[PDB]
């Protein structure tokens, strides 16, 4: 019954350590690829990564900060972004049953679970393990290291499904709103960025290793020559409020969620089905009157993944294809922040009037042709926008959001 | 204002492979714990554990297996279970879009996230790593493993909340019914059992240490000499359906799901606050008239834990405590799987009329005066259950049950 509207956002990615940071590069075109010398050093054919430009140092409480692993120091300093840019203050979100968190990472900490097993082998077993391991490595690592500190009283846990990870967290904070549990619910994600966790995807092929000597030119979705995604690391949050609460406070509302679709291939467990990926984007435009402006697609730059999803969106719009674009070929794909990362890029586009240019794009795919995929900085007055997340094990996420009516 | 309801369970515990074998153990008030010399030899204080008494190689098929870490294993076992209990042909429950699954893990797979890593820094690097870690190591991996093989449809993806984590899963299936976007809803989780992610725990001396030489008598919820959980593994799923849909397929329905509590602590990080479990569970009794004539508790044997449950249970229920066991004195805390195993085990009871006892209790605590802890079998028609389920992060869970009419 109750409607979802976003009025508040927060980020920390390779293109940007806030909403301002990150609407510069985009608009720029800029790339947040860079060359990882422990990505070299452990042995990994991609040597390349979207790290986040941030010493975090000091920025978080010790007593707070013990129990985090990198997903969850990300996800928190996003989640102080959205509150701040919401315009909450304590009295209004602590301690309130009626206020939640919903929040994942796609590995939890690999970094920590192997630092634990490390330490525990060594000479001091459990002494060197310490006692703040758990909670660093746990799945559900990045809801409780936010939960507690911002006293959140509401629902509280983690969704995980890889690529798709950030986005479902979305769309389970609007069906909270929908059924009048909950007034407010943060949704997100964090992920860390190590070779520890990188190398598993190494390992199995899908991280491009073509491109160490050119970093910026790694991630190329779309281009005839692209070879495997570039893994990033990072956080974002934003602040799901039921809409007559977000009116009643004088709220500063980004969008409305008037659309969620999520659903299953039941295919392969690596490569996409697109039968799934039509639909959930039909799911999430059911009922939706206006068309769709932008589309944020998932297009992680991968040789069969690019071309499944954009012949998923021929078979949805067929002559009604949507401006295109994929932020990643700037950002990389941060897992299980993505999400809510390219959920952000989405609203800052549609809040801005403007379209992310695709990049990277230096000989076009054959089977990209007939569609509209935007390779360059446009202004357009964008009202409907829609991002795509479909991660491993054919778990697929969508959502709409659209401008709300004065 | 659908309604939702079991049709289906599937198992795979230390206490029994199937719901008959741990009906038995509930009823004898059988152990599942026993000595671990790989527990002993990691360096670890506790020795024991709640192990699955069972050999898997060749139960999977080879081509769907080789993506799977123990969690997926137990939790792919028990959805087969499942099906098949709840009566469902390929056809029924393949392919279909309003069929989903929900499930997920506490850790996800500390194992192959350790071995990917040990072996990345092996003589072969990523040759020793091989393609299928991503897929084990991963959070979502139960509900990745599995959607896929069963040819999953509707929603899929993993909710993780440590001890909470099944049951936030059956919750929130329970949601897909109540929002009438799934007719069946496959609800559950899997944990793997190793010495990785054990040792964590102990480091933070969660686990029972005292009790190494008599296994059977560590996990002593409610116990004066408690001294921390017996970790454990295993798995569970339950087929949450709609009611006119079991209905009219003539399904066998063991009871309906007439409360679901989700709560947050936001106090402290691995301790109980007490005031977030009386409002999960009163959350779950809204609406719910019945009286509850048996509490699964969430007591995992913990000096603290213990005590702050039964005060949250006093202040719920005053002068009308129902009756009480902590099945994990059996049983052990199987972590994630935790949440769908105690609620199979509720159901069971339910189903069978009985009480299953709190055992190990030699000398009860004195903060446990005056309430109901059964600590022998005792027959009896139930009719209304609760479990509870509460993680690390301040994460609650409550779920209550009840038989239908005729
Ligand atoms: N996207
Ligand atoms: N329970």
């Amino acid at each position: 019954m109750k409607r979802a509207v976003i009025t508040g956002l927060g980020i920390v990615s390779s293109i940007g350590n806030n909403q301002q940071e990150v609407l510069a590069s985009l608009r720029e075109g800029r790339s947040g690829i860079t060359f990882s010398q422990e990505l070299k050093d452990s042995g990994m054919r991609s040597h390349v990564w979207g790290n986040v430009k941030l010493d975090t140092t000091g920025l978080i409480d010790r007593k707070v900060v013990r129990f985090m692993s990198d997903a969850s120091i990300y996800a928190f300093l996003s989640m102080e972004q959205a509150i701040a840019d919401a315009g909450l203050s304590p009295e209004a979100y602590q301690n309130n049953p009626r206020v939640g968190l919903i929040a994942g990472s796609g590995g939890g900490s690999p970094r920590f679970q192997v630092f634990g097993a490390d330490a525990m082998r060594g000479p001091r077993g459990l002494k060197a393990v310490g006692p703040y391991v758990v909670t660093k490595a746990m799945a559900s690592g990045v809801s409780a290291c936010l939960a507690t500190p911002f006293k959140i009283h509401g629902v509280n846990y983690s969704i995980s499904s890889a690529c798709a990870t950030s986005a479902h967290c979305i769309g389970n904070a609007v069906e909270q709103i929908q059924l009048g549990k909950q007034d407010i619910v943060f949704a997100g994600g964090g992920e860390e960025l190590c070779w520890e966790m990188a190398c598993e995807f190494d390992a199995m092929g899908a991280l491009s290793t073509k491109y160490n000597d050119t970093p910026e030119k790694a991630s190329r979705t779309y281009d005839a020559h692209r070879d495997g995604f570039v893994i990033a690391g990072g956080g974002g949050m934003v602040v799901v409020e039921e809409l007559e609460h977000a009116l009643a406070r004088g709220a500063h509302i980004y969008a409305e969620i008037v659309g969620y679709g999520a659903t299953s291939d039941g295919a392969d467990m690596v490569a996409p089905s697109g039968e799934g990926a039509v639909r959930c984007m039909k799911m999430a435009m059911h009922g939706v009157d206006t068309p769709i402006d932008y589309l944020n697609s998932h297009g992680t730059s991968t040789p069969v993944g690019d071309v499944k999803e954009l012949a998923a969106i021929r078979e949805v719009f067929g002559d009604k294809s949507p401006a295109i674009s994929a932020t990643k070929a700037m950002t990389g794909h941060s897992l299980g922040a993505a999400g809510v990362q390219e959920a952000i890029y989405s609203l800052l586009m549609l809040e801005h009037g403007f379209i992310a240019p695709s990049i990277n794009i230096e000989e076009l795919d054959e089977q990209a042709a007939g569609l509209n995929i935007v390779t360059e900085t446009t202004d357009r007055e964008l009202t409907t926008v829609m991002s795509n997340s479909f991660g491993f094990g054919g778990t697929n996420a969508t959502l709409v959001m659209r401008k709300l009516k004065d």
